[PDB]
Order: C-alpha cells, then sequence, then structure tokens
C-alpha cells in the first residue's frame, strides 16, 4: 500500500489510471508489478490504440514487461530502468519499481 507521500500518490494515480482494466488489481510496489499486466495497463490507459491488450495478455510475463518496458522507450523516451527477469523471476525491488513508475508518471 502507501507508507510514504510518494508511494500514497504513486499507487492512487496508478489505481486509477488502471481502474477500467478487468483482472488488474495493484496492491503494491512489488508482488502486483511481477506477471507484467501493470505496467502495460499504465502505459495503454492513455493512448489505448497504441497497442491490443490482448495480445500482451497472450504473452507470458516475461514478454509482457519487455513489451511495456520496449513501448515506453520508443513512445515516451523513458530509459529502461527494470530488467525484465529482475521483475518476473524474482521478488521486484520496491525502490526500483517506484523509480520507474515515477519516470512514467512524469512524461504521462
Amino acid at each position: 500500500l502507501q507508507q510514504t507521500n510518494s508511494e500514497k500518490i504513486l499507487l492512487s494515480w496508478v489505481r486509477q489510471t488502471t481502474r477500467p482494466y478487468s483482472q488488474v488489481n495493484v496492491l503494491n510496489f512489488t508482488t502486483s508489478w511481477t506477471d507484467g499486466l501493470a505496467f502495460n495497463a499504465v502505459l495503454h490507459r492513455h493512448k489505448p490504440d497504441l497497442f491490443s491488450w490482448d495480445k500482451v495478455v497472450k504473452m507470458s510475463p516475461i514478454e509482457r514487461l519487455e513489451h511495456a518496458f520496449s513501448k515506453a522507450q520508443t513512445y515516451l523516451g523513458i530509459e529502461k530502468l527494470l530488467d525484465p527477469e529482475d521483475v518476473a523471476v524474482r521478488l521486484p525491488d520496491k525502490k526500483s519499481i517506484i523509480m520507474y513508475l515515477t519516470s512514467l508518471f512524469e512524461v504521462l
């Protein structure tokens, strides 16, 4: 949930942004990110003709993460701070998630 004020602000923004997505329910800055749906939903909400949601749902978690981080790069010019494997196979580092989400929040 929300401990610091940066976490509270980012988590309500993510939750408002991802609100309309069925089967998405972001609860923290670690395990809610490992399957790759949340990052894709944050991006997609802002430009829903940018890619097909169905296509991302059919991808594996690693594919989804690589997709979201590449789409952010190519469309938003956001540097890839996270590696898909640091996210998909192990408990994500909270600091790192928040710092990447902060760069999304600023450019979106």
